[PDB]
């Protein structure tokens, strides 16, 4: 109950919110439904609109007008935006040249520079140029500051996810909102975009920037906005606050506009309806600029203009039913549209069964739009699975298209033309970056990155410490003229063991077996030094990778790779090894099929043994370092230790040898030479963080041998491939994969074909950021190189999208 009797007579948008039953005038209020009576006479006016015109300027002040142009609107806060340039002969923002802002140009009393977040709903990356003829004061702030060509939203391309993952810098499984759709099966609640559950706190994880900034004594202004307040009305309370006094006046301000969403969804992202969505865009910022330049603030304020998804052409016929591929389509709930999320209709039906769904739903078709997943087995570079709220199957849904249960669904429950929703490297899903102010950059291109990177810099803009989350603090330093954030690489927790050689061949009872006893001053010393680490710098590029959790391990030297072996884990964290462009290709040889060595360096009791897979009918094993690229007929040997075998399904293995067979050549080849750090990765509770030995769910039958979840690469080369990787004197270029470890290729609906066919594209789909693989394997790499801390950090979370320009 609100007892709307109060009054908001010198209240309207009041900061802090009112507890009930007392009436609201505050932002929200509209959204409760509880502004007090006279909220819209008083706070909402709109008499003679937005605009001072000649014949309005040294008016009477008449305070029935939305905004005014008497000579005391000044001092009052409150003209019209363009009360200056109609009334004082001074100029529109956009009018003016770009000049750097070199400091900070404050009013006195002004403790930092305010950070004002204008944030628009579905603008697509390419409108920055395809609408710039219509959009001058953006592209002014785009121009003039610094921005990228993209940035890279979270998944799913929604609406609140993307805002609060601005917000938080959190992946949405971590800060809650996983969708504008949701069920809680603990709380037994569900989200919807309409109605009041949506506010609920228990929907909201993390700490969003405006609490960050309370709790550190920066006050903030509103971020929701009630889409019934125009949008003139958001700026004029924003230029309002700002004149507000030094101690009750926010430092952190958000705009919101539903547009071009809103159009975009009716028209498609090129629609011709579009260029006048984007002009009204444009005049606001506008309006917002104008209204600084009278505060002499424009000189001030860093603005962030961004975006929280892109657009795409969707339309009703491009939609995949469900009832055309499942029997017992009523025995199940779907949350559809860009993405599908299915769990059981009822808690009660014990009849219900994922795995007769996902193999239903499974390469069915042909020309099939949209692939099933259990969530644990989506790609990592998602983060998309550690959340109650995320059902246990998944559809990813190819652009361009819906999945729904039942056509009766897209008529009975074409009008659209744009959706949004789709996998997050999607090129019509990226969306905006411009910051422009005294913190940053003077007309400043910086490489696309990910909007979880956004709230450390927003926190760096405020002077705030960031609650714990997923952006890289630092990764973003390149935007910034000052307030960088300098931090130091972590400390390295356990330190290597480097064991030389303390075993007899017969000590070892591994079931084993190699063709390798056939038979030297000039070879045998250098042999010695290889294993002593002679080689280590043609192959250990950038510094050993520092392990940040307590284990016990031991660095192995080679020929041709290194390795950081764990006898916890009876295989490498890590294998390190460097291919030129020069590099050959060789077959195993006939006698060496099946050849496995024990490693003389390595305990048995520390060692896999050949028995063990022997029994296990359904796992086989490889390599890490690959046999098909040793450098000579007898260093090939060293790739059959025990120490470099790793447990794999036979369907894997047809993925991962034609990755060592084909394409780690192809690379050297295109790169001019590549290293590569491969590894196994543990994750079965899907958390994105390496498990701990406790966690492991399968070990190769009858042994202590832990099977991988996934298994990685890192390969790096020179930015300028002018240089072979190993002699580079610049900049680095990365791409890196995490595989998942799965007993069928039932991912790759083309796997009957030869590799040639759909391995690469499988290894696209699992595209990865160093700093994914750091989470998942505790390791710290690229601890040795001569470049900048924070250049590094930007290269590990750099992603290679194999998207199209
Ligand atoms: C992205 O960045 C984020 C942020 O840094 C990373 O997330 C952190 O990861 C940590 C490890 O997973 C995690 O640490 C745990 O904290 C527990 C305390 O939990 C509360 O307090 C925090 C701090 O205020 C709060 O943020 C939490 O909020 C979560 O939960 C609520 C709802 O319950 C949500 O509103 C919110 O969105 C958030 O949910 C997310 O995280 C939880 C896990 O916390 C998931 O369950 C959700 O799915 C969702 O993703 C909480 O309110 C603490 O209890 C844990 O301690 C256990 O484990 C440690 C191991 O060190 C052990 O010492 C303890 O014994 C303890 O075990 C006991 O409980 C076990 C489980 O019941 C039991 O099995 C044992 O037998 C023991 O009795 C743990 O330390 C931290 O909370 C989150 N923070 C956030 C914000 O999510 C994330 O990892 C990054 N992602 C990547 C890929 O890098
Ligand atoms: C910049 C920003 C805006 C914002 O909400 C704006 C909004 C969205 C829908 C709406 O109806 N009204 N307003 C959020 C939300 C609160 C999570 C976070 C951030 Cl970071
Ligand atoms: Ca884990
Ligand atoms: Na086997
Ligand atoms: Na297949
Ligand atoms: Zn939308």
């Amino acid at each position: 109950w609100t007892a709307t009797s109060g009054s908001c007579k010198g209240r309207c948008f009041e900061l802090q919110e009112v507890g009930p039953p007392d009436c609201r005038c505050d932002n929200l209020c509209k959204s409760y439904s509880s502004c007090c009576h006279d909220f819209d006479e008083l706070c909402l006016k709109t008499a003679r609109g937005w605009e001072c015109t000649k014949d309005r300027c040294g008016e009477v002040r008449n305070e029935e007008n939305a905004c005014h142009c008497s000579e005391d609107c000044l001092s009052r806060g409150d003209c019209c935006t363009n009360y200056q340039v109609v009334c004082k002969g001074e100029s529109h923002w956009v009018d003016d040249d770009c000049e750097e802002i070199k400091v900070p140009e404050c009013p006195a009393g002004f403790v930092r520079p305010p950070l004002i977040i204008f944030s628009v709903d579905g603008f697509r990356a390419s409108y920055m140029k395809k609408g710039s003829k219509v959009m001058p004061n953006i592209e002014k702030l785009r121009s003039c500051g610094t921005h990228a060509p993209y940035m890279r939203p979270v998944y799913p391309t929604k609406t609140f996810p993307n805002l609060y993952t601005l917000a938080t810098g959190l992946y949405p499984e971590s800060h809650g909102i996983v969708g504008n759709s949701m069920y809680d099966p603990v709380f037994d609640a569900s989200f919807h975009l309409r109605g009041r559950e949506k506010f609920n706190h228990r929907w909201w994880g993390g700490q969003p920037l405006w609490i960050t900034a309370t709790k550190q004594g920066v006050r903030a202004g509103t971020f929701f906005w009630s889409v019934s307040i125009p949008h003139e009305r958001r700026i004029l309370t924003i230029l309002q606050w700002l004149s507000l006094p030094d101690n009750e006046r926010p430092s952190v301000y958000a705009f919101y506009s539903e547009q071009p969403d809103f159009s975009g969804h009716k028209y498609g992202p090129f629609g011709p309806e579009m260029t006048n969505p984007l002009r009204e865009i444009d005049k606001t910022v506008g309006q917002l600029m104008d209204g600084l330049k009278q505060l002499r603030l424009h000189r001030c304020v860093n603005v962030i203009f961004v975006g929280d998804h892109g657009m795409e052409d969707v339309t009703c016929d491009r939609t995949e039913f469900l009832s055309n591929y499942l029997t017992n389509v009523d025995d199940i709930t779907l949350v559809p549209g860009t993405l599908g999320r299915i769990r059981a209709k009822s808690i009660n039906n014990s009849k219900y069964d994922p795995k007769t769904i996902i193999a239903a739903l499974t390469c069915k078709k042909p020309d099939q739009h949209f692939k099933p997943y259990m969530k644990q087995h989506l790609p990592k570079r998602l983060h998309y699975a550690n959340n109650r709220r995320i059902e246990d199957i998944h559809l990813l849904v190819d652009r361009r298209w819906h999945v729904a249960r039942k056509p009766l669904d897209v008529y009975k429950k074409c009008f659209f033309q744009g959706d949004h929703g789709f996998d997050n490297k999607v090129n019509s899903m990226q969306t905006v970056f411009v910051g422009y102010g005294p913190t940053f950059k003077y007309r400043t291109k910086v490489p696309p990155f990910e909007n979880i990177e956004l709230y450390n810099v927003m926190c760096d803009l405020l002077g705030l410490k960031p609650a714990p989350n997923n952006g890289t603090h630092g990764s973003l330093n390149h935007l910034l003229r000052t307030n960088t954030f300098r931090p130091t690489m972590p400390d390295e927790v356990s330190r290597p063991n480097y064991p030389g050689i303390m075993y007899l061949q017969s000590e070892f009872d591994l079931g084993c077996t190699c063709d390798d006893k056939v038979e030297n001053k000039l070879e045998e010393l250098n042999k010695r030094l290889h294993t002593k680490g002679s080689t280590k710098e043609r192959h250990l590029l950038y510094g050993r990778p520092a392990v940040l959790y307590r284990t016990s391990y031991d660095i192995l030297y080679h020929t041709d790779f290194e390795s950081g072996y764990s006898e916890i884990f009876l295989m490498p964290l890590w294998t390190s090894y460097t291919i030129s462009k020069q590099a050959e290709v060789s077959s195993i040889p006939e006698h060496l099929t099946n050849c496995v060595r024990p490693d003389v360096r390595v305990s048995p009791g520390f060692s896999q043994n050949c028995l063990a897979y022997k029994n296990d009918k359904q796992m086989s094993y490889g390599f890490l370092f690959p046999p098909y690229l040793s450098s000579s007929p007898e260093a090939k040997y060293d790739a059959f230790l025990v120490t470099n075998m790793v447990p794999m399904y036979p369907a894997f293995k047809r993925v991962w040898a034609y990755f060592q067979r084909v394409l780690v050549k192809k690379y050297a080849s295109e790169r001019n030479g590549v290293n590569v750090i491969s590894g196994p990765i543990f994750d079965y509770n899907y958390d994105g963080l390496r498990d701990t030995e406790d966690e492991i769910k399968q070990y190769v039958e009858g042994s202590s041998i832990p099977v991988p979840t996934h298994y990685y690469s890192i390969i790096t080369s020179c930015l300028d491939f002018t240089q072979p990787a190993d002699k580079c004197d610049g900049p680095l270029s990365v791409s890196s994969f995490i595989l998942p470890h799965r007993p069928d290729n039932d991912e790759s609906c083309n796997s009957s074909e030869d590799e040639s066919k759909w391995v690469e594209e499988l290894m696209k789909m699992h595209t990865a950021r160093v700093r994914d693989i750091e989470h998942l394997t505790g390791l710290d790499f690229y601890r040795k190189t001569s470049r900048s801390y924070s250049e590094i950090l930007t290269l590990k979370t750099y992603l290679h999208t194999y998207e199209s320009e």
